[PDB]
């Protein structure tokens, strides 16, 4: 029985028993996608060419924005492109509040590595007018929350409280079919994921547990290596794989790197309800409490047994 | 004026004042690639899964085995899917031998991570009837070589004696558009991309030409790190960005573990004709002379400046 | 601000505040819309062809009845492709009845010509055992109905109680935007669409009718004549354009050739619903009781002016 | 065996033994046509209606072939609907190939999502001297090849040459024209007349009696079906495939009828005559009209033999 995030959302939708808001801002998101992907494939590039005689990012950005506006079903939000939260006009607002980056990885997007779309769905807590303090909610709060990766082919992971299912994009028809449910997170992987050129800066937990992986202390076999530079691609191959993804906090970065808001807590949030764990060291990612809409927060996530032995190193040198 | 492979190949072949065949083995080279590609990107996968009620590398395969066939341009076909050099039959054969991995890094495809078709062609040489010998040439006698990267668009690399250059496949009218004329690598890098779980069984010399990457000796700016684990990907980025790529012997694959035929070669010749270098750490990738069409051969490939460094680190190891 | 065909159904679904089972349904024939757009424009012919080395009348009615029967929305489906009403089995029954001709003018379908997919949607009225007898229902208790035109550019017109709409199908993202809303027929045109070939056994109301078009009464300029040969392309011509159509019952049809439930209702409700007009000469369509599934009826619709016209030369040879 | 446009193309070109221009200008044309396909079926319309918060179809498609046509180094002179003088190819872009053609035929009414075409007729240059409006005024006999693309259910392209007439199907998915009917022959006689009959009116005596026999068969066989797109690179195809007669003749108010000589007319009655069809402007052949002006009209008949000898038959008996 074939099934499409269309489909399943309008299901899942129904037996929640709502308003069917939430329906239509995972439609509008999921025809956003669509229209991203079409154009990272760079479709039509050929008339930029001159056959008949500006930014990918910015594009992306102003494709959500819109599409999430236009479903009546948000009021606040808060993108990795735009300084400030934007605040949905009067007329079309909603009582949901998204945190997105439109297109994660798109730096690099000149040697055609994989970009992806992360994105985190909370609920308006206050009747105050929508205001960038709507978002300032821990990820602990999210309702819904996923990404989709526009690699070999564009896949879309969305997680929620009845846990974590991949979609994958047939161009053929313009539809996400969906072909892992449930997924679970392997116990413990085999591959490791980190920038390594940041070694001269690693905390000494990090070093150390770097040592550990290529080094085991057991003899056993070493972990493989894995950095694409891309974070979806990154966590998409640690839950699809198994295994650890770490960026980490340094005395230069004692926040670490990755934004909190739309790209931690979205993907903590997918790691926890497929069973894996997503910490900063000190705590759960889904658990802190944010103050700045754009702050940064370390992470480390995948394979619980892989979490836990990398918690075991920090606590040893805490 | 807009170019298409099309167009620049027929171009490049009009000039060569030749029989034509290299044209006719490129142009059905173009269109194999162009349905990887599709089946790549997944389309048509909702048939797969119920919407009216062969695995992708063996498709590939299929797809190039039967262009270069039809084509009537070559004689002997060296795929990284089968044991045997496949002899074309007589009634179609042509002057070139062509190696190729139609679906390189397709093992890891699970996670959507970048996959690649890497080629490389030949004229026969011997005039004795088409054998598995006539695959046994120098990357030094190559006519042509490249790739095609389907990562977050498709690409198509082409290198020959006038350069490389990069053409853009647009998915909305299937045609190859040049965006990148005779492209130059970079004199000097600030990236380095290997496998660092394999740390414990590296030679010495990488060891410490990754240590001073790492922790320069000048104190300078540390190089950044990357490693898809795609050949194609990684080899790509190297090309576009600059850097250096490595995958050297180990202890468990003394003879490294990149096949020479059709991974070292093709990129290892993209590399010079691009002003970046190839060397097995010995000699020159494209000096090697192959005795077995699936021999493995360690690589360390990218900017000039960089291969040079670690050359000089190899040499004092020596 | 865009609006999606998954937009607007979920939308007027959500105002009529029912189960949300014709929402699924409608979602599930769109999804079977864009599948059947696909394989009409030969997506992957190429593989048909031995480039690697079922009908699309069939595939298409596979396409719809799979994707009905598991939208969990419909009890009985009549299909011009099957000769008994089909049943959906218990665990997957809806309400809702539903009367299709999955690729209408697939006969001539050789020569290019356009095709199209037809559907009417009933609400179950009865209590007992869903059976063919569900299906036999007058076209005026249609909650929905319209088709799909895979002409030029693919175009699914819809209509219901709030008027007809009409999508596009974008390719590069598989979406249906709105482009028409509330979309009402000219009052006159100046197109007159039958096969004239039939000339000798036309009934002589439609003989002096069309006579009039060519030779007008009133000194006026006379009817332009187009007639592609496929129901929808000629009908969605007369609903853009105005005009009207014609295919009357002659000598040896008395009944006429197009049948009453999939392809004369559907055209018929789309008519009203957009203030045209529909009628067999004695009755407006929408009102026939049918008594079999494939019943036949004659059919003259389009602008009202123009069919009251008919209708006038009609009651004079009565 | 599969084989595609570019491969059947560049394969004549290799045989022909000469410049290899004609594969190059036939290479842009379809890659010229694969970018109008994709702009027919509507590619990127969301972005016209805002999905992220413009040039009318027949000047895209225009501006693609021409374009293609200049890169492509192989034309001199080309003649389309569009300008109303013939487009003089700058001299550092000039090959030997004169190309006529229709951007896009029928998208007059392609609002009604009709079917729509390209046409084109290929002639090689036989002047010495400065290209010229002058070396499009040959007679379709000259053709070196013609063809069109019909963009309907599927867009497909169908080129006429020396060898024969081929049909190649544009798969979507890898933006390839894949042969999919080689050397194709209409049939010997239809059963399917198309013509606007609106003009009834003003239809010519002969006109006029030959419907009247399609319609009301002498020998009382079964009378012929009829068809009538609107569109003429539909109603050419179906009468190629299906077989049968297409008419667009001259009458009380259109002398010389209406559709164009150079790019409507010589192309699709080239093309009908290397499958073994006929095209007559009732007077004589379409290909040997020697025209005097690049826009002029002619009327044509076309379509199987015995059909078009019939309709030449009640011609002659009112001449
Ligand atoms: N389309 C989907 N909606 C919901 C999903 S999936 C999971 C969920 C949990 C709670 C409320 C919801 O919806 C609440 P409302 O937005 O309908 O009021 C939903
Ligand atoms: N389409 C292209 N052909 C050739 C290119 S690109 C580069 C080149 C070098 C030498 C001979 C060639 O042609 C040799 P032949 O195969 O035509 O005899 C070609
Ligand atoms: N998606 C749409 N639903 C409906 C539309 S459009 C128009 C309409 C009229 C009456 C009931 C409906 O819904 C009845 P139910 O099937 O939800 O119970 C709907
Ligand atoms: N691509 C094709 N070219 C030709 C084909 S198919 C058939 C033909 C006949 C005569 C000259 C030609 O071309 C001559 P030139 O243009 O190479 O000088 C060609």
């Amino acid at each position: 029985d074939v099934n499409t995030l269309t489909r399943f959302v309008m299901e899942e939708g129904r037996k929640a028993r709502g308003t069917g808001e939430l329906t239509q801002l995972l439609n509008s998101l999921c025809t956003a996608v669509k229209a991203i992907s079409s154009a990272v494939r760079k479709a039509g590039i050929a008339h930029l060419y001159g056959i008949a005689g500006k930014k990918l990012d910015v594009l992306s950005n102003d494709l959500v924005m819109n599409m999430l506006k236009s479903s009546f079903a948000t009021c606040v939000l808060v993108s990795e492109e735009d300084k400030h939260a934007i605040i949905v006009e009067p007329e079309k607002r909603g009582k949901y509040v998204v945190c997105f980056d439109p297109l994660d990885g798109s730096s690099n997007i000149d040697c055609l590595v994989s970009v992806g779309t992360i994105f985190g769905i909370y609920r308006k807590k206050s009747t105050d007018e929508p205001s960038e303090k709507d978002a300032l909610q821990p990820g602990r709060n999210l309702v819904a929350a996923g990404y989709a990766l526009y690699g070999s082919a564009t896949m879309l992971v969305l997680a929620m409280d009845c846990g974590v299912n991949c979609f994958m994009l047939d161009p053929a028809i313009g539809e996400f079919i969906l072909v892992d449910k449930d997924v679970k997170i392997k116990k413990k992987g085999k591959i490791y994921s980190l920038n390594e050129g940041y070694a001269k800066d690693f905390d000494p937990a990090v070093t150390e547990y770097i040592q550990r992986k290529k080094f085991p202390p057991d003899n056993s076999a070493p972990y493989g290596a894995r950095y694409v530079g891309s974070m979806v691609a990154d966590v998409h191959r640690t839950l699809v794989y198994g295994g650890i993804f770490l960026y980490p906090a340094n005395k230069k970065s004692p926040n670490g790197k990755l934004r909190l808001l739309y790209e931690c807590n979205p993907m903590a949030y997918v790691m926890e309800k497929a069973g894996g764990m997503a910490t900063t060291g000190k705590e759960a990612v889904l658990d802190v409490i944010p103050t700045d809409i754009h702050q940064r927060a370390p992470v480390i996530l995948g394979s619980p047994d892989d979490v836990l032995e990398f918690l075991k190193v920090y606590e040893k040198h805490s």
